[PDB]
């Protein structure tokens, strides 16, 4: 089935082409690839059995991965996607994002709500910006908990806390409500609600916000640390000045 | 007694000179001064009655004040000084210091131990220094007091504390023993002695240390505040980065 198909091709023959693709291994394909013609790589995946073609795409370079998500038929775009592993579904879309995100949105929709939703929750950590700096090790508390319940929970995790110098407030849902400076906790009565103390006014930034921002932002303000939220307003990280003194 | 003396002078006459100086008011003198000759201002104070001559020097510009403490006889140096008001005694010596401190020490000795000691507990005039920046409003605690006794004393004075961000430790005598970061107090058991928590290793600086130092020091270290001690190792102030961002 090697050069056994290169015939079904040089001929415009719609038969001996479908025959070898049926009994053609993904791998057997992932090989001669780099030698083939633009045109060739475009009919294979199109005629290939919807579970295989996928097996293939999910293993090519990226620049390619999104470019083929742009010429491949709408119907062939649906099928390929549904057969990817969620993870290889993760790196996929992200590879398309980096370039054209405008298409990022019309592609999430062509998806299945069950799938599109799922994907929306993995979908976002690129090698550059907020995500590629933050360290999930910060400290958070609920805004109801008394200064008492808190201080008690602080000795416990003072030892796994990057710094208890800037404590974040969050609600049931996991979204940021403000910041609490250590300077406050000590003076406030142990009976007051974290609400009555925290400044709801804290400066965050999107996981996808550019690393040129958080440096500017963080420098203008003379901050040492700085909270990162996602798209629903939820705390998921902390960017520091040193990881930003590195991004130069 | 005006030009009524300018005769006792142009003559080398040791008599009609002592006669008008006896009934000559300090003021009457502090005037025509700026017109007189170096030489003249030198015999007046020398023959003048030891309580008056003083009354005079303690009111002249500074550059002068120390220069005359350098040509005036050893015996005339003793008498003048003892009649100064301690305060006018304060700015006096300080004016001599700025230039020649080497003489600062042989002058404190020509003093009376009772007086020399008293005077030693005085100054603060520095080159914009240490002293000309610090704000006696910082926060201190004894190293014995339990985290309990402390926290309790913190809500009380949180309201008169420039920052309870860097708490200084001090002993009976009033000398600095180390620094305590807020970060610590919260975690530590309320029963521990401040000793078992504070870093005795805190970077201070002399009240007389150059404002070019505390900027360098404070910049290399990334400190926001910085404790000032005197010569016995006692806390008396806090220099901040903003008062040092000012000294340019």
């Amino acid at each position: 089935l090697a050069v056994s198909l290169q015939e079904a091709l040089q001929e415009g023959d719609t038969r001996a082409l479908r025959e070898v693709l049926e009994e053609i291994h993904p791998q057997d394909l992932l090989a001669l690839w780099d030698e083939l013609k633009g045109e060739h790589r475009y009919v294979v995946l199109t005629l290939l059995p919807k579970a295989k073609a996928a097996e293939v795409l999910s293993h090519l370079s990226p620049e390619e991965q999104a470019e083929y998500l742009k010429t491949l038929p709408p119907w062939r775009l649906r099928e390929i996607l549904e057969e990817l592993s969620l993870d290889d579904l993760a790196d996929a879309l992200q590879a398309v994002r980096k370039e054209d995100p405008a298409y990022f949105q019309r592609l999430k929709d062509l998806l299945d709500p069950r799938t599109r939703a799922e994907v929306e929750a993995l979908a976002r950590y690129e090698e550059d910006e907020a995500g590629g700096l933050m360290t999930p090790e910060y400290v958070a508390v609920r805004e109801g908990m008394t200064v008492e319940e808190v201080l008690r929970f602080l000795r416990r995790a003072a030892p796994d806390a990057e710094t208890i110098y800037y404590i974040y407030v969050v609600d049931e849902k996991g979204r940021l409500k403000g910041v609490l400076s250590l300077r406050d906790l000590i003076v406030a009565d142990p009976r007051t609600r974290v609400a009555e103390i925290m400044n709801p006014k804290v400066v965050y930034v999107r996981t996808d916000t550019d690393q040129e921002e958080v440096a500017r932002l963080m420098a203008d303000y003379d901050f040492t640390v700085l909270p990162v939220v996602d798209e629903e307003g939820r705390l998921v990280g902390i960017v520091t000045v040193d990881d930003v003194l590195d991004v130069l």
